[PDB]
C-alpha cells in the first residue's frame, strides 16, 4: 500500500508547542512520515477564536515551515458549512482510496467522550483513530456498552495502522506540557512570559498582529 | 499560575552527563522550563569533594552556560553552615512565595532512605518531590509504615505539581546512564577515557585545573 | 571495568533508519556509549543479498560515518568461512579480555529461531504488541532464567543476562524498500541520504 497518513484536527488559537511536540514525539514511536494539520472552524453556538481565520493559518504556517513532517489542509477554512469531523474523514477516505491508511489524532479525553460526536460509527469505517492518552487519568468511558467498543476495536500492535486502511484504535503515551490555547491567553493578556510555551515565529506574529492582548 | 520550577542538588564533583541528560530527559516527558541546580557543601562528617567550591561552580557554569533549562543557584557554597535540604526549601517556599509550584529533583535510592534525610516531614510541606526511577528496583520503602506515607502523596498526573503548589510525589521514567562522579574520578585516576560521560568543556577544565589525578 | 561495548549483527541490504533509530533509541535507555555494527555474509542456504559485500559496506560506511555511537567491523565480510553468530562473539571475547561487559543485540522473532551467554548479554528488541513465548517449554525457563530489569546487570556484568528493550515503531524493512525501490516511490523517509543516493549511482533494487 500507501504510507500511513495521520490527520490532526484542531481549533488552533493559537498552535503551540503542545501541538506540535506531542504529535512529532508519537510520530517516532509509531512511524508517522507525515502529518496533516486540519485547522477547524467552530461553529456558532461555541466561543469563537480570538484570532480570525486568516491568522491562525498563518501562525500555523509559520510554525510548520521548517518541519517537513506537517502538511496544512485548509478544507475547514474554506469550507462554508460549520466543521463536522466525520465528515472530513469521509471525504480524505474518497479522495485518498479505500486501501492507503488513514489515521485521526484525538486527545483522551475526547475519546472518553466520543460516540457523543456527530457519526461517530463512521468515523471507524473511514480512518483508525489514535488517541494521545491523558496521563494520571482512568481509562473510563462514559456509558458501559461502548466500553465494548473500545476494546473490540483497540491494538496494542502499530502495524495495523500501516498495513490496514481503518477500523482500529490505538493508545500513545506522550509527554505532558502544561500549556494550551487557555494558559497562553491567559499569560499574554496578564504579560508574563510565553517563548517556553510558543513558536518563536508565532509569538512573534501574535505580539505583531497584537493578538490575546 | 506560575510556571513551575523545580530544583535539583548535589554534590556535582564533578557534574556529568548522569545530572543532565537524566534532568533534561524528565523536562520533555514533565513540562520542566526551567531547573535550578544548587550545589551543596558536603558536612565535615562526610569525605569532602576533590574539587574545592570554585572549581564545581566553573564546572557546572560550564556545563550548563548553553543550556537554557539549568540555571544554578549558589546558596549552599556561599553558605557557613552546612547544607540542609529542607532548609533550603525552607528559604525556596518563602522567597518565591506562597501560590508558585515547587519540586525537587532526587533519586529513588534517595528516596528508599528519606525518612533518613532530615526534616523529611517538612520537604512535602514546602515542595513536590520528583523521584528519579533507578530502573529495575522495585518502590519497597525501608520501614513499611511509611510504605503508606509513599502511597498517601503519590501521583501518576503530572498536573499536580504544576496545578498544586507543593505535596505531592511524581516517579518518572529515567534512562540509565553507566556514569557517576566516583567512576569518573577513577577513570581519571586510571587514565582511560571520558568524553562519552562529561561535556567537553568540563573535562577540559578539569585537565587544565589537574583534578582528580 | 572498561566500557560496555555492544554488537548489533545483520545482513543490512540496505541499511536503513529502523537499524539505526531503533538503536540509538537503545542506547539512550540503557546508556550504550559504543555499538559496533558487523554486517554478517549470510550462509548459502539462505538468499543471497541483492547488493554485494563491497556496495553493503559502503552504504553502511554512509550511515554511521556522522554517527559517533556506531564503528563499524567488518570480520564476517572479510571471512572465508560463512558467518556464525556465536563465533563473532567468542573472538570478540578473546581479543577484548574476560572482564570488559559485552552485548549482542538482536530482533525479537530472531531470537524465535542461542549460546551466548558465555560471551556477552543479548538485547532483544522486543517487537511492539508481540508477546514474550518461546517455542519450546524449556527455554522459555532459560528467558526468565536471565531476564534482566537492571541495566546495570549489562554494565557490571561481561555476559549472563538478557535485557528486553522497548522499541520505536517504523514501517520499513529491507523488504520493503527493495519494491518501493521496484515500483518507483520515494523512499527519504526509510534510508540515509548518503545511502539512497548510494543506492541510485550502483541501480540497486531497481
Amino acid at each position: 500500500m500507501k504510507s500511513l497518513q495521520a490527520l490532526f484536527g484542531g481549533t488552533f488559537d493559537p498552535v503551540h508547542y503542545g501541538h506540535l511536540k506531542k504529535v512529532e514525539t508519537l510520530a517516532n514511536l509509531i512511524g508517522l512520515t507525515r502529518v496533516t494539520i486540519i485547522p477547524n472552524n467552530v461553529p456558532p453556538h461555541r466561543p469563537q477564536p480570538e484570532a480570525n481565520s486568516v491568522q491562525r493559518k498563518h501562525m500555523l504556517e509559520l510554525a510548520i515551515a521548517d518541519k517537513p513532517l506537517f502538511t496544512l489542509d485548509e478544507r475547514e477554512l474554506k469550507r462554508n458549512a460549520p466543521s463536522v469531523t466525520a465528515q472530513t474523514l469521509k471525504e480524505w477516505r474518497q479522495e485518498q482510496g479505500p486501501d492507503v491508511p488513514l489515521a485521526f489524532i484525538i486527545g483522551q479525553d475526547s475519546l472518553l467522550t466520543f460516540p457523543t460526536w456527530d457519526e461517530y460509527e463512521t468515523i471507524l469505517d473511514n480512518a483508525h483513530l489514535i488517541v494521545q492518552r491523558r496521563p494520571g487519568y482512568p481509562l473510563e468511558m462514559a456509558q458501559p456498552q461502548y466500553q465494548q467498543w473500545l476494546e473490540d476495536h483497540l491494538t496494542h500492535n502499530p502495524e495495523d495502522l500501516h498495513l490496514q486502511p481503518a477500523g482500529k484504535i490505538y493508545l500513545a503515551e506522550t509527554p505532558f506540557f502544561n500549556i494550551s490555547a487557555t494558559i497562553i491567553r491567559e499569560r499574554l493578556q496578564n504579560g508574563e512570559s510565553c517563548e517556553d510555551l510558543l513558536p518563536e515565529p508565532v509569538l512573534t506574529y501574535i505580539n505583531q498582529q497584537g493578538l490575546y492582548r
